[PDB]
């Protein structure tokens, strides 16, 4: 006897926006869990196959100085930004590789007590902001849940601030499976980092601040769609995972939303990449 | 076993003026225990103009008569942890009554514990502080990063309207020269990158590490030694106690001492000589 | 027969930190024979965070599915000999993927046998090695001497960047206390003055023999016994397997065990508890 595994097949790409336009922008987000290793595992090959206009990475865990030439020298993205690229904090680090240079790129969220770890890069474009983030994990024994609660409050404030100026796309590893449909075992994880009531509420509040979970908006009933699987116990081959990676959009960008895909087929990390298709 | 002898006192300042202000700071590791270990005897011998104590861990109510009755310091100020507990705590004993004394840094979340006392004198502000320890497994590190930001802002504020002297256990070895084993303590409270950067930011805000200013190449000079591993007898310690001065006070700086000979705690006292 | 009982596990470091890293090293004397002898069963009981194996003598293509498919260790690394030879071969199985894994010590002279794997983690380097045996009649003692020099240089290179933990069969009983019959083996591989000196030189380069550091007077503690003459039953063995730490890591050292009751090879495993 045994319980059968329920696999997920990402639907075909919808290349038409809500308001009828053709997709002309492609943004990919990927928690690479150690960029050096991800690169050796050929992650860049997949990136070239996806050929996104903007590539956002989380958990690079590599000081900018230690970045392999394979990625810093990529012709595809003449504008690369690295954060937390500190060797001393090898448990963070984010990056944004753009084909087009933004108006301005900032690091962190304007709160020095939060910006010591490279978790957020914000690129400003004429029409909107692109924010990629590696949210603080509540960690083992929830020993960092208090800080995570403060972070959610501050990060939300920061996002609402930006939203007041221009619409924005928030993407990355938000270290939270919003609802039960967002993870295989909600019962056994309610006291674990990523699925505590507090983290879930924080995300609910962010959405109620005027933002939308792109994937959930397009597929409100699609279960078993995850972006993370613990490397342990062949979890991925059984599709026993969590949906921790999102593309959250401010209301004004929904008309331009075409699709929000989960490339659960791309290997190289315990997270798979997610791709957003927009009409801008 | 490299040892360290503190140089002889330099009673002449940068601009020539003779030292005329003597300030001592000391993490007493429990004021009640420290007093029983004859801490006050050393104080009377050092005879500072102002005594700043950190980690007193004793609510006023419970303060021992031996210290509250000291006739040498008529003006005493105690900062305890609001919750009437006796956690942390700092004190400042003076021979001269300051123009004004305040507690905390104007931040409820931080003023919940007794960590700061600001005494305003005609020439300068004297701020003594017991900075939050990141603690075991760096569990309070995030809290510490927030403290560092707010405390810095607070100090900059005071520095804007008057020169200040900051003293106490800042719970951080700024550079590698500030501790015996930097390599193995990277993930230890007091030597994390976040804590180091925090101190650098404070200095970059217009402040000077008195001791390092006077002895930039002097190593093995520590103010802390873990009670464990017989660290002190081997001088395997950290430099966690400082006298951080506003630029304007540099001319009057005479010397910054480390009395590693005084016992009674896992921290030794530090004394500052100023010409104000 | 003078036997040895390994003391209970100590899970707190010298500086007071609770163990957060468990590493096991084991010379399996042929991975294939070992797996069949149920070595993995024991491995699952010990359940270390990282498992290092030496003398695997098995091409990756020939590895038994029983080990390559262990769900417990998602990240496995194999270092075999050039043409799938049965000489040496080491492996490292990790629960957490390291930042970077490299093979050999940067010298084709020594990297033709799969003797070393270096895993770089955020706070330290984990190196597992299978040191070249001086072999029969010391016919390979010269090469071994060359090896000790380069390997020491290699470890020093890494140490200058990050602290490291070195584990594996280092093929040497450091001192007389590390083997049952010192006098009879002074001219045999593993106890020549040269090999001993080499190990001594390594420690003086800034490293510590974990086990001897915790139990300086503990005799009869071995990790190897020849299969012949019931050596293991009489506990006539050698201590050839170590956990050598950058001295900086000492305060983080909790315990260094010798699991002499675990069977399956002519070596028993050793386990290290660390606070990283
Ligand atoms: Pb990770
Ligand atoms: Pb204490
Ligand atoms: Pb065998």
């Amino acid at each position: 006897h045994m319980e059968a595994p329920i696999l997920y097949e990402d639907p075909p790409e919808k290349l038409t926006s809500k308001d009828g336009r053709a997709a002309n922008m492609k943004i990919t987000s990927w928690n690479v869990d150690g960029l050096r290793a991800w690169v050796k595992k050929n992650g860049l090959d997949w990136v070239r196959k996806e050929d996104p206009d903007i590539l956002c990475l989380q958990e690079t865990k590599c000081a900018e100085k230690a970045l392999p030439a394979d990625i810093t020298a990529m012709p595809e993205y003449p504008h690369k930004y690295w954060a937390g690229s500190e060797d001393k904090e090898g448990y963070s680090g984010v990056a944004m590789l753009c084909k087009t240079e933004p108006l301005n790129v900032t690091y962190g969220i304007g709160k020095e007590e939060h910006d010591k770890e490279g978790r957020v890069i914000t690129a400003e474009f004429p029409d909107f902001f692109l924010v990629t983030a590696y949210v603080p994990n509540a960690s083992r024994g929830l020993v960092r849940l208090d800080y995570r609660k403060t972070w959610d409050v501050d990060f939300r404030a920061y996002l609402c601030g930006l939203d007041a100026r221009k619409p924005l796309v928030l993407c990355g590893d938000l270290n939270v499976a919003h609802q039960e449909i967002d993870l295989k075992n909600p019962k056994g994880n309610r006291k674990n980092a990523g699925f505590t009531p507090e983290e879930r509420e924080g995300f609910t509040q962010l959405l109620e601040a005027g933002f939308t979970d792109s994937f959930r908006e397009l597929y409100p009933d699609q279960a078993y769609a995850y972006t993370f699987w613990t490397y342990m116990m062949n979890a991925r081959s059984k599709n026993v995972g969590w949906r921790l990676d999102y593309f959250v959009l401010s209301s004004a960008l929904l008309p331009g939303l075409c699709d929000s895909k989960i490339r659960n087929t791309a290997m190289g990390s315990d997270h798979c990449p997610i791709t957003l298709f927009l009409a801008v």
